[PDB]
């Protein structure tokens, strides 16, 4: 029926419901670090979260996704690669059943324990859904979870996964501050890619940090008791929600440090 990460549903047969699963620009990527391009001219990036709105958590039988209010410039991103102010949408994380796997972009092949993406579109566009519709609607902030010490402010909504554990549930998850899931550098890689969840749109210009975060081998394991069924179905821990890495092609990886 429809996709998931199973071997029946999984990555390798999303081309037959979506097939720009095999386009020129889909992500995720591997960086080698030894051919991205040293770019001078990459400004520093602007993250501007001081006045965020956090309105929701939702289990959607994927991922979960914390959803904000995007009706005003209240959390934007702009500088680095881009042009234009991009408006923070919603986050969320992809992770692995193994501390060894879970992120999406690999560094030199290295994989990390999870992925935290934090969506943004162009104000330019009007909304999302016009956003989606130009090779540069969107804007994903990425960043690595490595596991050892705990992260303060990823305990909040490692709190709540228990109220939304299987597809479908909601809670409201207000005065989240994203902030606190940041590392101390902005240090980067970008390239132009994809969602890397169906429908895979092409309309991303990828912000992947170099400086991975930290969060507890607790805080990890929460992420692994949500369910991918719903309720009263049998039960699939959402483990492994990650797509392998796709082919470059011709494109270049640009990195804002040396
Ligand atoms: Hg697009
Ligand atoms: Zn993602």
């Amino acid at each position: 029926h429809h996709w998931g990460y199973g071997k029946h549903n999984g990555p390798e047969h999303w081309h037959k419901d979506f097939p720009i699963a095999k386009g020129e620009r889909q992500s995720p990527v591997d960086i080698d670090t030894h051919t991205a391009k040293y770019d001078p001219s990459l400004k520093p990036l602007s993250v501007s979260y001081d006045q965020a709105t956090s309105l929701r958590i939702l289990n959607n039988g994927h991922l979960f996704n914390v959803e904000f209010d995007d009706s005003q410039d209240k959390a934007v991103l702009k500088g680095g690669p881009l042009d234009g102010t991009y408006r923070l949408i919603q986050f969320h994380f992809h992770w692995g059943s193994l501390d060894g796997q879970g992120s999406e972009h690999t560094v030199d092949k290295k994989k990390y324990a999870a992925e935290l993406h934090l969506v943004h579109w162009n104000t330019k566009y009007g909304d999302f859904g016009k956003a989606v519709q130009q090779p540069d609607g969107l804007a994903v902030l990425g960043i690595f979870l490595k596991v050892g010490s705990a992260k303060p402010g990823l305990q909040k909504v490692v709190d709540v996964l228990d109220s939304i554990k299987t597809k479908g549930k909601s809670a409201d998850f207000t005065n989240f501050d994203p902030r606190g899931l940041l590392p101390e550098s902005l240090d980067y890689w970008t390239y132009p890619g994809s969602l890397t969840t169906p429908p895979l749109l092409e309309c991303v210009t990828w912000i992947v940090l170099k400086e991975p975060i930290s969060v507890s081998s607790e805080q990890v394991l929460k992420f692994r008791k949500l369910n991918f069924n719903g309720e009263g179905e049998p039960e699939e821990l959402m483990v492994d929600n990650w797509r392998p890495a796709q082919p470059l092609k011709n494109r270049q990886i640009k990195a804002s440090f040396k």
